[PDB]
C-alpha cells in the first residue's frame, strides 16, 4: 500500500445468554431509532431491544456475552430475533457532544476519550477488531460512562450519511475514519482501530464536527497522500493533538497500542481541573 505522500453443543452453550419469552416485554410502539439491519425499541426485562430481520445468531450471542467491561456495551441476552441491550440514557456520544444544551469542559471530553481507549484496550486484548470506531458508535449511560458499542449482534449502520460505497466491491464503508492502508485494501486491524480512535478524539474536541468536510468518498486516500491530517481543534491541547498524530502514523506498526493510549491520555486528563469550557466552532455548525 501507498503510505508515503505522492446442535446439542451450541444449544447447551447458549443457555446463559437466552432470555425467556414471558420475562421480556418489548414496547414495539415506543421506537428508539432505526438501523439498516433492525429497528431498536424500548423494553422491560429497563432496556433497549433490537429486532433483527439461526446458528450464527446463537453463536454470535455467546461470543458477545463473554465481553464484559465498564467501557464496552454488554449483552443482557437474546430472544427467539431480539438483541437485548442496556438502555443508554444519553444516546450516542456524537449527538451528546453536539447538543447545544450540554456544557462540556476540556476535562470532560478528554475523559470520554480515555473511557473509549479503555474500552478498546479491553477489546483489543480479546483480539477483537472493531472496524467502525467513531463517536456515533459509542454510547453514554446515566453516569456519563462511555460504552464502545456497534459490535456483534448490535452491529449496524446507524447514520447512513457517513458510509460510502466502494466502486468495485460495493461495501459501504466509513471512509473518513479509516486508516490509509484500510482505504486501499479494505482490511482492518487493531492498528487501523487506532487510526479511527485518533479521528474519534478529533470528534470529541470539536464537539462532533464531521471530519474532512466535503471529502466523502475513497478520494480521501488522495487527500491524505498529499501530506495531510485533520487540523488541531481550537480546544484540543497540544499533547492530545500529538497523540492524534501518533494514531495516524503512516506505518501501522508505529502507531500506539490502546494500552499506550490509555497511559498517555490518563496523564493529559489528570492535568485539567474542569475550568476550560469547550464551545462549538462556528465554521462546523450545521455542516454534514
Ligand atoms: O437512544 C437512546 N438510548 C439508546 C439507544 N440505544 N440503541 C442501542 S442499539 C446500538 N448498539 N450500538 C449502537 C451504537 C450507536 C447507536 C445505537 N447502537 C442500544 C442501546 C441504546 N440506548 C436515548 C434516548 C437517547
Ligand atoms: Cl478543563
Amino acid at each position: 500500500t501507498d503510505m508515503s505522500p505522492i446442535n446439542p453443543e451450541l444449544v447447551q452453550a447458549v443457555q446463559h445468554v437466552v432470555i425467556g419469552p414471558s420475562s421480556l416485554i418489548v414496547h414495539f410502539n415506543e421506537v428508539i431509532g432505526r438501523g439498516h439491519f433492525g429497528c431498536v425499541y424500548h423494553g422491560t426485562l429497563h432496556c433497549a431491544v433490537k429486532s433483527l430481520n439461526v446458528s450464527q445468531f446463537l453463536t454470535e450471542g455467546i461470543i458477545m456475552k463473554d465481553f464484559s467491561h465498564p467501557n464496552v456495551l454488554s449483552l443482557l441476552g437474546i430472544c427467539l430475533p431480539l438483541v437485548v441491550l442496556p438502555y443508554m440514557k444519553h444516546g450516542d456520544l456524537r449527538n451528546f457532544i453536539r447538543n447545544e444544551t450540554h456544557n462540556p469542559t476540556v476535562k470532560d471530553l478528554i475523559g470520554f476519550g480515555l473511557q473509549v481507549a479503555k474500552g478498546m484496550k479491553y477489546l483489543a486484548s480479546k483480539k477483537f477488531v472493531h472496524r467502525d470506531l467513531a463517536a456515533r458508535n459509542c454510547m453514554l449511560d446515566e453516569k456519563f460512562t462511555v460504552k464502545v458499542a456497534d459490535f456483534g449482534l448490535a452491529r449496524d449502520m446507524y447514520d447512513k450519511e457517513y458510509y460510502s460505497v466502494h466502486n468495485k466491491t460495493g461495501a459501504k464503508l466509513p471512509v473518513k475514519w479509516m486508516a490509509l492502508e484500510s482505504l486501499q485494501t479494505q482490511k482492518f486491524t487493531t492498528k487501523s482501530d487506532v487510526w479511527s480512535f485518533g479521528v474519534l478524539l478529533w470528534e470529541l474536541m470539536t464537539r462532533g464536527a464531521p471530519p474532512y468536510p466535503d471529502v466523502n468518498t475513497f478520494d480521501i486516500t488522495v487527500y491524505l497522500l498529499q501530506g495531510r491530517r485533520l487540523l488541531q481543534p481550537e480546544y484540543c491541547p497540544d499533547p492530545l493533538y500529538e497523540v492524534m498524530l501518533k494514531c495516524w502514523h503512516p506505518k501501522a506498526e508505529m502507531r500506539p497500542s490502546f494500552s499506550e493510549l490509555v497511559s498517555r491520555i490518563s496523564a493529559i486528563f489528570s492535568t485539567f481541573i474542569g475550568e476550560h469550557y469547550v464551545h462549538v466552532n462556528a465554521t462546523y455548525v450545521n455542516v454534514k
